[PDB]
């Protein structure tokens, strides 16, 4: 019941001054990726038996300790065996052959990889193992990659230096008229894997962020793969495999990631951004654990926050993949984290969890108090760094146009180098009259035009509606 915040008077107050105190210590110990986890493990327990929950009734799965078994830190990923089954979802609305009956010029992102042999992956001239992944992109249409699909189960049924193939992925299941059948049949599933949700932070985002707060298709041949990633700014991930094959999943803890990444700047690979596929050896030689599994048609994985995973299609299959975010601290603590590292990294935080925690903030009452601390903390040191460009600007005489914002406007991001803009956009002359409205964060602005003369800056939100919203947000009665 105690407020450890000051209120947005008294935010603002301190912005408008050399002698008077501070309110907090802006400065913040920057990210970093940690080290191999403590306790270390020892070699027989690095093949972990992976999490598993048994559905048989509809009624199973909405038990309602099955949420806080999948979200769970201890459980990196947990399966859930005859989800389809027990809710009786259509799996049929997903098969290849209602897609191109539904929609066959839709459009698929291809990935064309070398077909590998089991867990393994090695050079093009299969001489030794490598973790560079080869996964070149071109599009299609589902009709022409259902045809590719097809053909290739019907040569292998013919009983029969790597073959090339094709994965069929990213396929926008997002326009509700075009996937009306489809998407309602998602609408059984319990409310902590829904695509949208009360409790689900990626709803509250206003927007939408392809393939995580909208579901995206894969089709797929044997060998397809998705290589290793964390997912974008460490959220939750829901995955059911349609079949008619088997999916294999190979999945590490969060605390290992530090571990991973040096393993992919050892072999000249970016963690963030590269295509790689671990090499299991490497990983057991320094005691990572490895949870692996097969994911059968019906059977749904949930991937918890920050699990490093990679996987690939054992047999012929479609999957249908997005994105949750829990209403927990966990999930909050890890998604600011990542998008925290991927600044000093210069990598795009596909979640915008600046614009994100103002929305939580205006929508979500929030009674558990560590949660609450993390996004009161956030509003916090926005609303100053806000209050604090927008007082430069006004000592320098810069003029501020109220540029305001319409329904569901997404967060926008710096075109150079990416990060998001909240607020206050910095867009050249040029780019504000033709309304093309190119933004710059204020950094990369300035590198062009150390007085701004080149720029007119936006404002998006008036600064008493976000004052309102930050003395607004308290903590809420359990
Ligand atoms: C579609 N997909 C999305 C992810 O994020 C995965 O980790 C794995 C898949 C897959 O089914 O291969
Ligand atoms: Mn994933
Ligand atoms: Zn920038």
């Amino acid at each position: 019941s105690v407020s450890i915040y000051p209120s947005s008077a008294e935010v603002l107050k301190a912005c408008r001054n050399l002698s008077n105190s501070s309110i907090l210590l802006d400065k913040c110990p920057p990210p970093r990726p940690p080290s191999s986890p403590y306790p270390p493990l020892p070699k027989d327990k690095l093949n972990p038996p992976t999490p598993s929950i048994y559905l048989e009734n509809k009624r199973d799965a909405f038990f309602p300790p099955l949420h806080q078994f999948c979200t769970n830190p201890n459980n990196p990923v947990t399966v859930i065996r005859g989800l389809a089954g027990a809710l009786k979802l259509d799996l049929g609305l997903f098969s290849t052959k209602t897609l191109v009956e539904a929609n066959n010029e839709h459009m698929v992102e291809v990935r064309t990889q070398l077909l590998q042999p089991a867990d393994e992956n090695w050079d093009p001239t299969g001489t030794k193992k490598i973790w560079h992944c080869e996964s070149n992109r071109s599009h299609t249409t589902i009709a022409k990659y259902a045809q590719y699909q097809a053909s290739s189960f019907q040569e292998s049924l013919r009983e029969e230096p790597f073959k090339t193939i094709k994965f069929g992925t990213n396929i926008d299941l997002s326009d509700d008229k075009k996937w009306k059948l489809q998407l309602h049949e998602l609408t059984k599933l319990p409310a902590f894997v829904r695509v949208v949700s009360a409790g689900n932070l990626l709803s509250h985002v206003g927007h939408t962020i392809l393939g995580m707060n909208t579901v995206q298709l894969y089709m797929k041949v044997p060998g397809s793969r998705t290589p290793g990633h964390q997912e974008n700014n460490n959220f939750c991930s829901v995955n059911i495999n349609i079949g008619p094959g088997d999916c294999e999943w190979f999945v590490v803890p969060e605390g290992y990631w530090g571990v991973l990444n040096d393993f992919c700047e050892k072999n000249n690979l970016n963690f963030l951004m590269g295509s790689w596929w671990p090499n299991l050896e490497d990983l057991y030689e320094a005691n990572v654990p490895v949870y692996r599994f097969i994911q059968r048609p019906g059977d749904l994985v949930w991937i918890n926050a920050g699990t490093v995973h990679w996987v690939q299609a054992i047999g012929w299959c479609n999957n249908i993949a997005w994105n949750v975010g829990p209403l927990t601290a966990c999930q909050y603590k890890l998604a600011v984290e990542r998008y925290e590292w991927n600044k000093l990294q210069s990598v795009k935080s596909i979640v915008p969890m600046v614009h994100l925690s103002w929305n939580m903030a205006r929508n979500i009452k929030v009674s558990d108090p560590k949660l609450f601390e993390m996004i009161k903390y956030c509003l916090l040191r926005t609303l100053k760094q806000c209050q604090t460009l927008r007082e430069a600007l006004i000592a320098a005489g810069k003029e501020i146009i109220w540029h305001g914002r319409t329904k569901e406007e997404p967060a926008h991001y710096c075109s150079i180098c990416e990060v998001e803009v909240f607020d206050l956009l910095f867009v050249t002359n040029e780019s504000n009259s033709r309304k093309t409205y190119i933004v710059h964060c204020q950094d990369c602005a300035r590198k062009t035009s150390g007085n701004l003369e080149n720029f007119v800056v936006l404002e998006q939100y008036k600064m008493e509606d976000l004052m309102q919203v930050y003395d607004q947000f308290t903590l809420a009665p359990p």
